[PDB]
């Protein structure tokens, strides 16, 4: 209380005293009082500086006050000195630029006190606090105050080495592959930097190149939203995003001047941002008009008008007319001259593009007619032909489908109701088949509409977004009406194909794919149709390419509840649900399992199944593969604490099972530990044999009609009726009518358990049976039971065989059964040979698919209701169950996921490697119809690198069989390089240079292109970059060269003086190398540690040289003419930063162990210590967000290294940068966590270092 008042009174009396001598005397008395301890120095300093009467005008009074504070400022804690520095700088800032020359000499007192505070020898406060306040109150780009002078600039200049330590080399030139490192500030397009340090000038500018690259790539909508922080909560109205899209449009027109895919991508992309209120259409148009004005070069005018028409047609009703007026100004600038524009040729798709402006005028005029008067939009004088041609075409009653006139009418008259029913009717009646006769469908007693010709893809691309929404709404309404009507007539194949082709457009996501799962499927489910549901599920399985993971998981849950309830005890529906679920589980990505399963820990049973053990095992296999590829468990040896525990426990509580040793040995460690416990006892082979024999004897002794049916179909009895069947066919080779009746009453959902037990019974019987004639007889019986009698399907039988838990010889005979069943009979081989010969996988370019489908099904009919057994029973029984519509699938397409699983099991078991070669040779052509062959090859080689390490012939055979089976359907050079086709041998440096260069040119973007262009809407990869990365990885994996050699060669591409890799572009090569080596398995990217150790032991860092200044040249690769040693030292650091930038958190978890056990015992000099700080510095932020524990190890390792270097070295020349880095780390990342172990290390340091870091403990 009275301390502040008394000091203020004394100082104010001093202010009012006109005697400077008395002023000095009273200051001296106050100084003596502070010296003797009468008053707290912090309170005295605060009161003196915060005194209001103290003004710059009284120059002698100001100087004496600042002299007093300078004398007595040294007795304050560091936090106080920081606060007094804050208030002093605030007070100094009030000084104007120009002052009198007679008071300058007396105003230096502020400079004297600020210099004393900033002095490092005094160590009053940590220098990080001082630079933080200076940087906070002086932002980047502000000149220092003239009174302060160059002292502040030099002090800030002291911290650049720390800024370079905490910076990633070549960050602005690193680009990702679109599928927290790439986050940007929404307001300024700037990287989020930690702390207030003088970073490089390149980090203070927007990342326009990065944002443009992400925007240009297809399917980058979600990534852009994540990068810019758009939460989809309200109208963000992001100005930088709007400007980038406008510049992208300008650049597209620039390319158009002296491109169709880019224009389609723009029209497809910038619709979403405008529709979600992220950008404004009128503001976009005005900005585009202003930018394009005065430049000319007008050749992409038709494409730009096509882009604008999408909004003009799709949002005219829900927006005011005032927002679309500037389009007229855009026309005035973009279309010169007054001559009548000629009518283009209507036979080309570009005719729709050339009529875009006319359609815009029609929409605008119609919107003007609504709410008439006020304003009227007249016709331009140069659109008379375009208007008359449209009206004359409208007046025509008959319209043909050989031209694009109907597309022109739909695009122009999509708003007026009266002039739109006729073109819509003419467009939908060609696929609805309302008047034509009826066609047969595969199966028995199934008919559909006569339409077989769907709408062509190029015609669909010629329509507009609004027309496509109207078409898809009409199709959906007709489907719902048919579902409610309960009619036995199936939908037209043309309607189904057109719907599937329309569901690949992302602009209709509001009701295209969202309404397909949210509304249409539940409506058909409640309507109890079972015919449309089968059609939609088959459409999902065989005609869908790109679907978001959450939609896929949602349909997985819908499939599981559909199979669980609603009494879906039909063979066709049950098989369709099982096949769709198996494909959906298998096709899951590696980086999508955790984010899509983390939201279902509330009710895991929604996604997990209740009775399908095969589906549960498939989910477990996918989970193990994803966790292995993503390196999730690297660092943690316990499964508890992760999301997998709840899912695995729920699986074990639903379908308990065991795992084979060879299959379990490839699982990650936590999964192996989980399955070591939770082991379920299994049935004995003697017990199973005795039970089957006793039941079979009971079957002989029983003669009553009802007793057999009521006994062998009981629920809860052991599922061993298939074993009864098998035993009757090897004892008597005939089945009675009672057996057919039992099979009919068991049910599809109950026969699965019988198949499961039959597989184990089947394996045990071959194992204990004489080979030769008995083996040939017993495989002939199985062939008859599969094809001749139609008891079980081949795909389900092989899947159940491959999902068993046998060991050793039992596993060998189990896989030998699959071998014999697949190859020894001629049935499957003939079916696959025919299908591959006369079919093609490109379904989006075909028009006779139904005819080819009918031809195959007529040649090879499919039975799903025990038709063969029904006919072969001695009294011929007749079955008249209607067949659900079948449009796309067959046995060959259904077997594909089972064949992938079979390959994996054959790879797991060692003594059966020769069988896989024979399997691939005979049935390798079936991969022509695979959906993700390259991704499957990448996953298979990545997962089984250890097992395929010593077997290169099998690896090459697998790669060639999968890849070369599609060589007649894609352009040359799509996957493998020319050198590989001529050599496959030790690859040389040129091979790796060209391999990396292919990805570099693909990412850069070139007109010829290393890889051929493809329609990514119907491809497994969204962008060329992902395709290039995966094919490069697959080729490198298939190389018969050790992983260490491959990694060394890839590093040597940059780190050795080599042609074909020019300077001024080395960062792009480093980025490509980092991406490739990160995607490669562990033995490939482990050579980085060895290379770092080699540079650490280099004489460049080991030498006790007398360099003046900070050694900047060793850590920056963009330097002047460099010697070999310095060039290698800087290039290794840059390459390490590039690799670690693209690495996952599991891959980064090995750095603390590497520092602790490798670098620590060999770091003994200041240069090695600085090199380690440069290497591991910039990546502490990543550990802060995911793995907190690794921070503690890194911090103690750094202090241990500092202790070792201090003890070994006589003196240190760069104490200040080390001090600043440790202070920065403590105040930003680690904090107070490390205290006890820090004190022990600090106490043993030299007195100079102890004085420098006396504030770490506090």
């Amino acid at each position: 209380e009275s301390h502040e008042q008394c000091i203020q009174w004394i100082v104010k009396f001093i202010h009012g005293q006109h005697s400077p001598k008395r002023i000095s005397f009273l200051y001296d008395c106050l100084a003596m009082a502070v010296e003797t301890g009468l008053l707290p120095p912090r309170l005295v300093c605060e009161s003196l500086i915060n005194s209001d009467t103290l003004e710059w005008e009284r120059t002698q009074l100001w100087a004496l006050t600042f002299k007093l504070v300078r004398k007595i400022i040294g007795g304050v804690d560091y936090k106080g000195v920081r606060d007094l520095l804050k208030v002093i700088l605030e007070k100094i800032l009030t000084i104007p630029n120009t002052v009198s020359s007679a008071v300058v000499q007396q105003l230096l007192a502020a400079r004297e006190v600020i210099a004393y505070i900033l002095e490092r020898n005094a160590c009053l406060l940590p220098a990080y606090f001082a630079v933080t306040e200076i940087r906070k109150l002086y932002p980047e780009g502000k000149l220092p105050h003239w009174l302060l002078g160059n002292l502040v600039s030099d002090f800030v200049d002291t911290f650049r080495p720390t800024a370079r330590i905490n910076s990633i080399c070549g960050r602005c030139s690193l680009l990702p592959v679109v599928n927290n490192s790439w986050k940007l500030d929404p307001a300024t397009l700037r990287f989020p930097l930690k702390g207030l340090l003088p970073y490089d000038k390149d980090l203070f500018e927007p990342q326009t190149a990065l944002l443009r690259y992400v925007l240009e790539q297809p399917y980058s909508r979600d990534m852009v939203c994540n990068m810019l922080g758009l939460n989809k909560q309200h109208k963000q109205r992001c100005p930088v995003l709007e400007d980038q899209l406008v510049d992208l449009v300008v650049y597209a027109m620039e390319r158009s001047e002296t491109s169709q895919l880019l224009w389609q991508h723009l029209s497809s992309q910038l619709i979403f941002f405008v529709l979600f209120q992220f950008a404004s259409f009128p503001h976009m148009v005005l900005s585009l008009h202003q930018k394009l004005a005065g430049r000319g070069l007008i050749k992409g005018r038709d494409h730009l008008m096509w882009v604008l028409l999408q909004f003009i047609s799709g949002s005219i009703q829900k927006n005011a007319l005032a927002d679309f007026l500037p389009v007229m100004k855009l026309f005035d600038l973009l279309y010169p001259e007054k001559e009548y524009i000629p009518v283009p040729d209507i036979n080309k798709p570009q005719s729709t593009h050339a009529f875009a402006m006319t359609c815009i005028w029609i929409h605008l005029n119609r919107k003007a007619q609504n709410d008439n008067s006020k304003l009227q939009i007249p016709i331009p004088h140069s659109l008379r032909l375009h208007h008359e041609f449209l009206q004359q075409s409208l007046r025509n009653k008959s319209l043909q489908m050989n031209d694009y006139k109907i597309a022109l009418l739909c695009n122009a008259y999509s708003t007026n109701s009266e002039c739109f029913t006729l073109p819509m009717g003419a467009l939908v009646e060609t696929i609805y088949g309302n008047g034509i006769m009826r066609i047969p469908l595969p199966g028995t007693n199934c008919m559909a509409s006569g339409s077989i010709t769907p709408l062509p893809m190029n015609l669909l691309d010629s329509l507009t977004v609004h027309a496509k929404m109207s078409l898809i709404h009409s199709i959906a309404t007709r489907v719902i009406k048919l579902a409610h009507a309960k009619s036995s007539v199936a939908l037209a194949p043309a309607l189904v194909e057109t719907y599937s082709r329309l569901l690949v457009y992302m602009e209709i996501e509001s009701l295209g794919i969202k309404g397909f799962i949210s509304q249409l499927l539940p409506t058909v489910f409640k309507s109890h149709a079972w015919g449309i549901l089968h059609t939609l599920l088959e459409m999902f399985s065989y005609r869908m390419h790109h679907i978001q993971p959450h939609y896929r998981v949602q349909l997985l849950s819908h499939l599981h509840t559909l199979a669980a309830v609603a009494q879906t005890n039909q063979n066709q529906l049950h098989l369709c649900v099982e096949s769709t679920a198996l494909r959906l589980i298998t096709a899951l990505g590696s980086s999508e399992v955790q984010p899509q399963f983390t939201r279902f820990l509330s009710d895991p049973k929604t996604v997990l199944s209740a009775e399908s053990e095969e589906l549960n095992r498939a989910l477990i296999l996918t989970l193990a593969r994803a966790t292995h590829v993503t390196d999730f468990f690297t660092g943690s040896d316990s499964i508890q604490g992760t999301w997998c525990k709840d899912i695995l426990q729920t699986i074990m509580s639903f379908t308990p099972h065991n795992w084979a040793s060879h299959t379990l040995s490839c699982f990650p460690g936590p999964l192996q530990a989980f399955f070591k416990q939770n082991n379920v006892p299994q049935e004995s082979r003697f017990n199973l044999k005795k039970n089957v024999e006793e039941e079979y004897r009971k079957w002989k002794s029983m003669s009553n009609e009802n007793d057999i049916i009521t006994h062998f179909s009981m629920q809860g009895s052991p599922p061993l009726f298939l074993c009864l069947l098998w035993k009757m066919l090897l004892e008597t080779d005939h089945i009675n009518q009672i057996g057919y009746r039992v099979l009919e009453r068991i049910g599809a959902r109950a026969l699965v358990a019988h198949v499961r037990t039959f597989a184990d019974f089947l394996v045990y019987e071959f194992s204990t049976s004489a080979g030769g004639q008995q083996l040939n007889k017993c495989i002939e019986i199985l062939n008859d039971m599969v094809w001749k009698y139609n008891i079980v399907t081949l795909d389900r039988l092989i899947l159940c065989l491959a999902m068993r838990s046998h060991e050793g010889n039992e596993a060998q005979v189990c896989y030998f059964i699959i071998q014999l069943l697949l190859l020894k009979p001629n049935d499957f081989r003939n079916r696959v040979s025919d299908f591959v010969k006369e079919n093609s996988p490109e379904h989006w370019l075909q028009n006779d698919w139904h005819t080819k489908h009918m031809n195959y099904h007529k040649k090879y009919p499919e039975k799903l209701y025990f038709e063969g057994l029904a006919e072969q029973v001695d009294p011929p029984v007749q079955i008249q169950s209607p067949y659900l519509p079948i449009y796309f699938g067959n046995v060959c397409l259904r077997f594909l996921p089972v064949f992938d699983i079979v390959i994996h099991r054959f790879l797991e078991l060692l003594p059966v490697s020769k069988s896989l070669e024979t399997l691939l040779d005979h049935l390798g052509g079936l991969y022509k119809f695979h959906d993700r062959p390259v991704t499957y090859l990448y996953n298979t080689l990545h997962y089984y690198e250890m097992h395929l390490r010593d077997r290169a012939f099998l690896k090459r055979k697998l790669v060639h069989a999968i890849i070369g089976s599609l060589k007649d359907n894609r352009p040359q050079g799509w996957c493998l390089s020319d050198t590989y086709l001529k050599c496959a041998w030790v690859p040389d440096d040129t091979y790796y240079c060209r391999l990396i260069g292919r990805l570099v040119d693909t990412m850069a973007g070139k007109s010829p292109g290393p890889f051929p262009n493809c329609d990514w809407r119907f491809n497994e990869f969204p962008n060329p970059a992902a395709h290039a990365l995966h094919v490069t990885c697959v080729e490198l994996m298939a190389l018969a060269v050790s992983g260490k050699e491959v990694g060394n060669a890839l590093l040597n591409v940059v780190l050795k003086s080599q042609p074909l890799v020019p300077r001024e572009n080395i960062t792009a090569w480093m980025n490509a190398i980092g991406l490739i080596i990160t995607a490669l398995p562990e033995p490939y990217w482990i050579v980085l540690h060895d290379r770092i150790v080699s540079v650490i032991s280099s004489p460049s860092l080991t030498s006790e040289t007398e360099w003046v200044g900070y050694p900047f040249r060793l850590f920056d690769f963009t330097a002047c003419h460099q010697s070999y040693s310095e060039m290698s030292c800087s290039y290794t650091l840059a390459l390490a930063h590039a690799v670690w930038h693209h690495s996952s958190i599991g891959q980064l978890s090995l750095i603390p162990k590497f520092l602790t056990e490798v670098l620590l015992p060999i770091v003994k000099t200041e240069f090695q210590l600085l090199y380690v700080y440069h290497l591991v510095g910039p990546f502490l932020q990543r550990f802060q967000q995911e793995r907190t524990r690794c921070m503690i190890e890194i911090g103690v390792a750094f202090y241990d290294m500092l202790l070792n270097v201090d003890q070994c070295s006589t003196h240190l020349n760069y104490m200040d940068p080390i001090c600043d880095f440790l202070y920065h780390m403590k105040y930003m990342f680690t904090g107070d966590s490390v205290k006890e172990q820090v004190e022990k290390i600090i106490c043993n340091l030299k007195p100079a270092l102890k004085l420098r870091l006396r504030f770490i403990t506090h």
